[PDB]
């Protein structure tokens, strides 16, 4: 009977199926071809709905929600380039594990490759980047509802991590009153409609077995390297390493409290690398290590064995050491491989680390981005979370600051894109409802500028610091050629962000000194709104300061 | 010996090869992994270099340059999500034929799938959308330069239309003084370096043969449908149709002069469809037809044969008529199949078209987007070009205005995305150097908002009209459900664009009436800068006006 009615019945099964796998948040962009999905979603009381007009920002908004909530988040877009714009968030999700469920509306098969408007080839368009890809057939009652829900349940049930592409063709008519078309078809699922479980429960778990020789290896001289993990895992790793008597090299993304802070500096000292040569095992928990010195030490070190523990799959050691790749929840893994109190074997490095931090503290006064990074632990909102952008800020905080154990830090450090940091920050805030400090560079803020529209709706104060050093000053840190550097690398855009904030009715500060910065923060945390704080600094000071501190510490 | 040096020698070959196939423009985004490509490009004096920080916008900038220049345009980006951001422009280029050459830097094979920073799986990531895909090997002197240049020459020489993905892995070190590493390797190409031709000339032409029964068919009752084509082709098709005595239904994208204007209205009149039932042949030149009534007539008509002539490949008739799909340059095709002077056979449709335009003229006074569309022919810059955005603006101009024959119109009407219209307009302007009138909707301007950065550099005046009807009001034209319409379709953002203009130091007007609009136009054309003109209109008036005019004309 009614094609428009059956479309919506077909879509309703898809959306209800997702609710059985923990999907609560759904992000929707506008369109006509997506009508069946969007109307099914709007009518379903299980969902929290988010909307946005930029599908690239929408994908990153979903990414942020998933990142914090640790639950699958659904996305609906219409056919065409709308779908292509989801690629960046999907790729990042493939690397760091967020479960993004992309429901992409499509033209029906009879309107593909025939010059039809807004019709493109969508099945397989994300290549190997989704964990799962489902290309749904043209809706028909001749395919039973139990097949459709089973297909969804397989994809969601077996999803360890990463994105799922569900391509959803619908034929016109898309609009019209609902009649009973497809009602008996849906009712073939019986009381599944009132159930809270999937139709098909397929939920195999992926996990490495416990290492039976751990009690032998924990007696050796080891090093613990902590990369990205949960806030609670960071605290557990810190206690575990301390009990082992092993030095802990903690990333900015680890939330370990970084008991040997400024590793990007002291790892540059020969006394440190000499001491680390005594390590017979390295146990790394988490991944996406930030610092250049740490990545260089990892690459050069030659322990008998190198282990990486993390809940994402695949090789995670870019230096390809002999060793082990252990897939596990980090907290669970630590219970299975407990520490026993042993005397610490390091003597030189704890001293060097304190001296490194003292060197940074000596240079804390200048009103620059290096100093802001070093001091950032003074501006963290109480009971809040930090979102750190890419390029210099994550590098400077990692090298120069000591972040509190267990204080939540979030980032897009898988592919380290500068293309979705504001929209991601918005999702991070909405997911937890916590006060949020987000720090990004100027090109980063320009890239995702229209995500300021989203930041008009936050459930707690969000401070967005934009460090404006007029270009991508990471290319003043890298040894790029001087003659081509400004035009072809730095690409200064010579803007400020006061008018951007005004456009979206966001409070704005451009503090000129530390006192004005503290005043701006004091103002900002008072209300559940986003405040833009623009820190304008001399282009190359941050990069040069990092270089000078590396050199100073290397001579200790 | 020097990897950094050889990287650049390898890249230099790739870029020099491109110059032999007409590549003059190259668009570059910042990065480190792209260094060998970017330095090779910067050093090659054959190129005009464009830069931008948003890779999605960079792709659309290239699309605009290619759109106007009719030459291949190269793009360089670094590894990671930078690459994914090129997808929307690549997809649009696949549909409408722009030759985009995407040089995407990559990590070397040993750094893929091992948790390395900013490293993703890039070969094949654009699936079937490029016309050609090259996955270059890890650079080595053991592969001769003649292979590398021949591979490039094959891809460019055989390229009829659309994009080419050239994935370019480079291993570190990326930086360092240039030495003689790879010089003798390059010199194996001999005096090709001083030549102006490809190394391998492979340029087969793809073209349909003369239709030997054209003298039979040109005597029948025919209809000419004109879609997107060049400005010169538009003039030629108009004279050809007039000579044949066949009615010409001309799209806004056709530049035919639209002798039977307001087709979206008079095709709604049953007397017109009845007269058109007498057509024995339909000859369509160009594709991507704009109007709903035209698309519906195309779908319903049943001539003995339906022909589509266009220089792009594949089926272009979404109604799948019995007939012919003829691949040719439209101007060439018309010379091969010339018109014969014959008596016009339509009598009712010329009456209706006139009455339809009078109906529109009667409503010309209100300060609304429907009226702006109708009157836009009165505001076209002399010796300039029009860039029409997607959604209501293109529909309303097509339905309500009569554009002058041979006056150049540009658009992204392949996939009709609202995601790249400002950056595309910038490229359209830079390519021709002509005064440019660009018209887009508010969600469109927000989507590509940071492209205002690009519009700070235009070589002739560019007027950007932003029609602000507070949301995607095409969804007030479509029969979307009232209860969900605002939140899930229209998505009003409740913004103005005064601060956006101020941020990028662009002059701004918000005219309240026609006099103020004309004053704004007069100011704008005086300097080689972009002027933003925001037309704030009542949300649903445009859609409703179109609906009313359709009804009025249908009852004539
Ligand atoms: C979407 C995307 N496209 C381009 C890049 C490249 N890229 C970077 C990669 O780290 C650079 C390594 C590499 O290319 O190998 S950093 C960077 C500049 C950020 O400038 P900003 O003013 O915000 O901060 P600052 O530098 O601290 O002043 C860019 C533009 C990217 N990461 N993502
Ligand atoms: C990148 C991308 N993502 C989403 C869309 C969907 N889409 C459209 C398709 O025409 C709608 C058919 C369809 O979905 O089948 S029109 C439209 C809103 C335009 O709003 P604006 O304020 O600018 O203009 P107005 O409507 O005149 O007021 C959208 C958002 C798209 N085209 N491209
Ligand atoms: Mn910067
Ligand atoms: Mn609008």
């Amino acid at each position: 009977m009614s094609v428009s009615a059956f479309n919506r019945r077909w879509a309703a099964v898809i959306l209800e199926a997702l609710t059985r796998h923990g999907v609560r948040h759904i992000c929707i962009a506008p369109g006509s071809r997506s009508t069946p999905l969007t109307l099914a979603a709007a009518e379903n009381s299980a969902f929290i709905h988010h909307t946005h007009f930029d599908e690239r920002g929408l994908g990153h908004l979903a990414l942020g929600l998933a990142k914090v909530s640790k639950q699958p988040v659904a996305v609906i877009v219409t056919s065409g380039t709308a779908v292509a714009n989801l690629y960046p968030a999907l790729i990042e999700a493939g690397l760091t594990g967020e479960k993004l469920i992309l429901l992409t509306a499509d033209r029906p098969p009879e309107l593909i490759d025939c010059g039809a408007n807004q019709a493109i080839r969508q099945p397989g368009m994300f290549a190997s980047h989704p964990t799962h890809s489902i290309s749904l057939p043209r809706p028909t009652q001749d395919i039973p509802a139990r097949w459709l829900v089973s297909t969804i349940d397989h994809a969601l049930g077996t999803l360890h991590a990463g994105g799922v592409h569900i391509n959803c063709p619908f034929a016109e008519p898309l609009y019209g009153e609902m009649d009973d078309t497809g009602l008996s078809w849906q009712q073939r699922l019986g009381d599944w409609w009132q159930d809270d479980k999937p139709w098909l429960r397929e939920a195999p778990r992926l996990e490495s077995e416990k290492q039976r020789d751990w009690f032998f290896w924990r007696q050796k001289r080891g090093v613990v390297v902590a990369g990205r993990m949960s806030a609670e895992e960071g605290k557990k790793v810190a206690l575990w390493a301390q009990t082992l008597g092993w030095p802990l090299i903690g990333d900015v993304l680890s939330q370990t409290g970084q008991p040997l802070p400024c590793a990007d500096l002291w790892l540059g000292n020969a006394k440190a690398t000499s001491e680390l040569q005594q390590a017979q095992i390295v146990v790394q928990l988490g991944s996406s290590l930030t610092g250049k010195r740490l990545l260089q030490w990892q690459a050069s070190c030659e322990p008998e064995e190198y282990w990486i523990v993390d809940d994402i799959e695949g090789r995670l050691d870019p230096a390809h050491h002999r060793g082990r790749r252990l897939i596990a929840n980090i907290a669970d893994w630590l219970e299975l491989h407990p520490a026993e109190k042993r005397q610490p074997w390091c003597v030189e490095i704890p001293r060097l680390a304190e001296q490194a931090m003292q060197a940074v503290i000596a240079r804390r006064d200048a009103f620059g981005e290096a100093q802001l990074a070093h001091r950032i632990c003074d501006y963290l909102p109480e009971q809040g979370q930090l979102f750190v952008g890419n390029s210099l800020v994550v590098r400077l905080i990692d090298a120069l600051s000591q972040l509190p154990a267990g204080y939540p830090v979030y980032s897009n450090a898988g592919a380290s894109g500068i293309d979705g940091l504001l929209s991601t920050a918005a999702g991070v805030q909405r997911a937890s409802g916590k006060p949020t400090l987000a720090i990004v560079g100027d090109l980063s803020a320009l890239y995702d500028l229209n995500a300021l529209a989203l930041l008009r709706q936050v459930s707690a104060p969000l401070v967005l610091i934009v460090v404006n050093n007029n270009g991508g000053q990471i290319f003043s840190l890298l040894p790029t050629p001087q003659s081509e550097r400004e035009r072809f690398y730095l690409m200064p855009q010579n803007v400020h962000f006061e008018h951007a904030a005004a456009m979206f009715e966001l409070k704005y500060h451009r503090p000129q000194n530390w006192q004005e910065l503290e005043t701006a923060f004091a103002d900002a945390w008072r209300t559940p709104t986003t405040t833009v704080i623009e820190m304008v600094v001399n282009d190359t000071d941050g990069a040069q300061t990092l270089q000078q501190l590396l050199a100073q510490v290397s001579h200790l």
